[PDB]
């Protein structure tokens, strides 16, 4: 008995943003009003919490562009 | 018996951003209110917890660009 | 018997980020109110909390650009 | 030819405002965002104005009681 | 001819504010946003004028009472 | 002719303010943002101007009580 794998994935991929001006941008927001009440809080493996948040965000990337790339392998005998 | 496996992912990707001016930002809030009320808060285990929290973000990266990359490869015999 | 692996990810990836000028960013809050009343908190094991944090951020990089990268590679014989 | 006048206007008047206790008074509020754009501004004779304001007033008086009272008089011969 | 005039408003007014206690009072505002623009201001003749304002008051007066009394005589030959 | 004229404007008026006590008072704000932009200013005769203020006040009195009173004549012959 003999086994063989060859992995060669090969990629070339371009990801562009070609952008002239982002301008006038304005976040002018007036912050209302938030109320949390609880009693008790029991967390445990990965957990991600957010109690009670205000928050204001500009994000203003002059070209923001992701490339996510997995190569996964398992091999079981 | 034998077993042989080979891994050559190979890859060119190129990520870009031309950009010409970021101009006039404003981020101009007026902060609001924030009430939490708790009594117990037990955590454990790759915990991420915000209680109460009034927070303003001007994120302007000229050009903001993530490449994320992974290659994995178990073997069990 | 005999087991035989190789392991060789090539890449060659670029991450650029153009820019002309970044301009006027102005970040100009008007503070809030946070209030949090707690007891008890009982953390452990890789544990981040924020209880009650009133902040403000300008973040602007002349091109932020982030690149992550992992191999991995587990034998069980 | 001969004219008389009397001018005897008696009074007696109580203003009362018997009270307990005046409690909890909460005035609690997440400021907004006033914005006033204007050029040309001519006042005259007797002129009151507020442009443009974000006022908050908690006004608790333990009893608060005006008593107005004007007595006028014009003689023309 | 002859002209005779007798002026005797007499009054005795009593204002009163029996309290017992003020208590607790909370006045907690988380400040806002105020933008005024303007270019000319031409002001004449007994102007009161506010502008571009952000202001808190807590006005606690223990028992406040105002009384306001006019006598006018205009004597006209 | 004869012209005769009597002014006795007799009074007694109590203003009055019994109280107990003042207790908790908090005045606890978060400062806002103001901004006022102008060019020109003229003012004259008996002017009051208040242009871009941030001013908190804790007018606390144990009991205040005004009284205004005026007393005019006028005679023209």
């Amino acid at each position: 008995g003999s086994v063989q794998i060859v992995y060669k994935p090969v990629d070339l991929s371009k990801v562009t943003s070609k952008c002239g001006s982002l301008g006038n941008i304005h976040h002018k927001p007036g912050g209302g009003q938030v109320e949390v009440k609880s009693e008790k809080l029991d967390f445990k493996d990965r957990v991600q919490s957010k109690i009670g948040s205000l928050d204001n965000i500009t994000h203003v990337p002059g070209g923001g562009n992701k490339k996510i790339e997995t190569h996964k392998l398992t091999f079981r005998e």
